């Protein structure tokens, strides 16, 4: 029996994942306290399970705890922090989003021989430091998820020879383009992978050799600390205080709505803030281009094709084309590049 | 033939109802017992049928009891207590007020196979608490009504899959404005209905989505149970006992005459209580605004059009404009918002 | 002058004490030898006096014995028994624990002729059997205690008519909730309080009368000797030695850490005993289900609230929910449940 495989992304913009059977889930990194949903059931019947994940979690002593999670969490004004959310990998906030995307992707009642090979991700510089905090976490991981309003459960438990760790964007450029990168790579060319995340952006590059195989360069690749979408949400936060001049603060929902579209329905009116949206997209891309050439000296002329990824890279792409025009390009799925890049690369074993 | 529909509200200021054929009747929720009326029939023959509803109602054991009900029972001193009466839905005072609203709206020649889809309702916090008690009541509602001085007898009995249980304020804004409010709602706003009634104030809100479709907020919407127009009838009679200086109390007719005008006829004189009436209509409006704003934080700036309804919401519209000026609005029928909202949203069955 | 209030508990697991001004202490009930602490001062800060309890005790005949007690004594390998500690309530061990309890709670700058009223704890059967043994030893008390490395002594003396005696589980529901649950208690129910102590578990119920006052049932309430947290340390003792397969015994310290973690670090390795530790609490959870219904026939259905107490029940609340799910509930401070009741109900004088 071929043991199952689930690859998930432990991001902070939105939690991404995909199973062995190519079903993929996506939801923001937002939790909230769960409460009993019976009245709104009669109003709006829940068909999208992902939109309204109402969920209970058991543990080693059945210490039951319910959660509004996902879009259901984002509907709450009592939701997660999301502006100073936990960077510790062993937080319960990380435990919620990890266990939730399991039962979204585990098919019902798998055989016990067919256990699940989970392949997860870390930040590039933080792959070494927070490895044992997550290696201990995944080995200790033994719970029972309960789906409220959808009513199917998993006794989630994982061990070694099933848990698998890779940095952010490890097998995204090695595999999944593995038959198409062979035309790209010739001899001593430099491929580039840029995952524009929420908190940090990882620029990860491989060096191909005389034997046409990519070797890793930890000196041309690092974690751009504090550079991502979190600057754009912070900058557009101050633009609302500058335009409305009320001192009012947008919530978690309105500020994410602001940098998604540019127009917030404030006091019956669309406060138009579209001007500093694309200006922040240029300024973030300018921060990326300038910090691209920090690690990159004259080796930028050794490029064959740069790939970009991340949810931020999908909306930056025209201004993020200004790294290397007509050579840098977008990956097939900007969000899900790490997802299948952990999955088929995790299906190697 | 086709099964009929009669949409009535179990109102405690006045019973609000309208049938499938768009005939509507309305009467205060006051019952008495009944005695045969032939003396005043010679003086005042019944021109207004609703003004003088003497009613005889058989039951499943055919143990009939006579009842003065409505404006007639308001003219009776032997009427129900009605100001400290419970809102228990299977009580004897509710079987009379429901059936009296039936036979005024029941058209002639309804066969027994064309069972009336009575669209009943429960308040917003009471649609979970008091749902099975009306399932207790409507299953038990097996009676036979007879009108006095008009004399057409309707065999009143209702079963499951004919009866209908929507929340109060649910279909009043999900339907009945659904073709018009969608022109006003575009993106992630909150539409809301506040039914300021007699005992309860149903503040019910929806959240619309990107697709201009409302999802229900069960945490920004609640019933202000015990907060309504019954506090104004409570407040102003206390000011009259110190103004009359006899210690006497206005009864179930004169107290309704008191806060509706401000000046009660006492011993050849209309004793004035105009000053504290506006104070009663600000203090009630003080805790419909601020009690909604306990559920309405900074998402109140994302509101588009707050609707208000109810007979109390009809008469607070100057003071209840102070929820948010030039954003709040009154529905065209403050009485028949819920009843047509029962009816229009009861057309789906 | 005024006579102050200090409430302590003679819990065999850990002594739990509080003054009138709500400054409360907690430390395990283990003593050891007191030796010269000079060198440990220079390396590490002796800041928390609860962490570093080096104690000299003068007698009234001044024999001047010296003790490590509690947390520092827990780190001593030559400590007290604590798994077969003697049940003599008049022991010097109990005195040293009580003198340490009084020392951290008697404040400085207390006026000259002030004294303290003190409240103790007794098992509910042993409050009458073992009454005068403790009630003479508290009268016997006149000692001077010295806290090393903090430089303040306490000459502590008590007489008759200042000590006060109430048994275990008394004040936690007779007071401390009497202002709150009196809204909840109506007529002829029983409230529940389950103190999950270290050695003995406490079952106590109060009948409420018609007039909303608590009254006591001696045959619906008992003291569970031999039932409590102490069975779990006995169970996990052999559970390690059988799993060590060497006869290697944990110390007194790792014994306490074992039922707090289940993963003891041993010979450079985590010995995981999570299997038996889940079973042992459920073994204790089973043995309180049966003793509950031993005192509760159909009178279990005559409940309106069940509380639980004891430091063990804090990690057993969801696991002792199996008797009455959501009819049972949790006290605020499961350690300090008896003491705050002894604080509040001890304020009769
Ligand atoms: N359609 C979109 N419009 C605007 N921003 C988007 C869109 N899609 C994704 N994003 C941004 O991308 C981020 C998602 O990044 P993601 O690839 O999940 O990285 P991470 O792994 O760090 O979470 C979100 O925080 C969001 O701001
Ligand atoms: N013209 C009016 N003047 C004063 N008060 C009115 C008037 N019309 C209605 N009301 C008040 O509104 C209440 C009716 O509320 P209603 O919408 O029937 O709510 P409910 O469903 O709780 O009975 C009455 O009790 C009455 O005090
Ligand atoms: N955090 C914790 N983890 C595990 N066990 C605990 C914890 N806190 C308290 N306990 C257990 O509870 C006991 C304390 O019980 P306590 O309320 O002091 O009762 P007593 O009055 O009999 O001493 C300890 O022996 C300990 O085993
Ligand atoms: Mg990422
Ligand atoms: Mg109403
Ligand atoms: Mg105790």
């Amino acid at each position: 029996m071929n043991k199952y495989t689930i690859a998930i992304d432990l991001g902070y913009g939105q939690i991404k994942g995909i199973n062995q059977d190519n079903k993929r889930v996506i939801f923001p990194s937002i939790i909230s306290s769960g409460k009993d949903r019976s009245l709104d059931t009669f109003f709006n019947s829940i068909d999208n399970i992902v939109d309204n994940i109402h969920v209970k979690i058991l543990d080693e002593y059945f210490n039951e705890k319910e959660y509004f999670v996902g879009e259901l969490a984002k509907r709450q004004p009592s939701n997660s922090s999301f502006i100073n959310r936990d960077n510790k990998i062993n937080s319960e906030e990380n435990k919620v989003l990890l266990a939730t995307a399991l039962g979204l992707l585990i098919p019902n009642d798998l055989p016990n021989d067919t256990k699940i090979h989970i392949v997860t991700g870390l930040p590039l510089e933080h792959f070494i430091k927070q490895k044992q905090a997550l290696n201990d976490m995944l080995k200790d991981f033994e719970h029972t998820i309960k789906f409220v309003d959808h009513n199917f459960s998993r006794n989630i438990k994982f061990e070694e020879s099933n848990i698998t760790l890779f940095p952010q964007g490890a097998g995204a450029i090695f595999s999944k383009i593995n038959n198409d990168i062979s035309s790209l790579l010739i001899k001593e060319t430099f491929i580039g992978l840029i995952d524009v995340g929420f908190k940090t952006t990882d620029i990860v590059v491989f060096r191909i050799n005389k034997d046409k195989e990519p070797v890793f360069e930890q000196e041309m690749s690092a974690t751009l600390d504090g550079l991502g979408m979190i600057n754009i949400y912070n900058t557009m936060d101050k633009a609302f205080t500058d335009n409305s001049r009320d001192g009012s603060k947008l919530n978690t929902e309105q500020l994410m709505l602001l940098c998604e579209e540019g127009k917030i329905f404030f006091k019956g009116d669309y406060i138009d803030l579209k001007k500093d949206l694309i200006k922040a997209r240029k300024t973030l891309s300018t921060n990326i281009i300038n910090k691209a050439d920090g690690l990159w000296g004259s080796r930028k002329n050794s490029f064959n094709s740069i790939m970009i990824a991340g949810g931020g890279g999908k909306v930056l792409y025209n201004h993020l084309k200004l790294i290397e025009p007509n050579m840098c390009q977008l990956i097939d799925n900007p969000e899900f590049a790490n997802a299948i890049g952990y999955l088929e690369f995790g299906k190697q074993f």
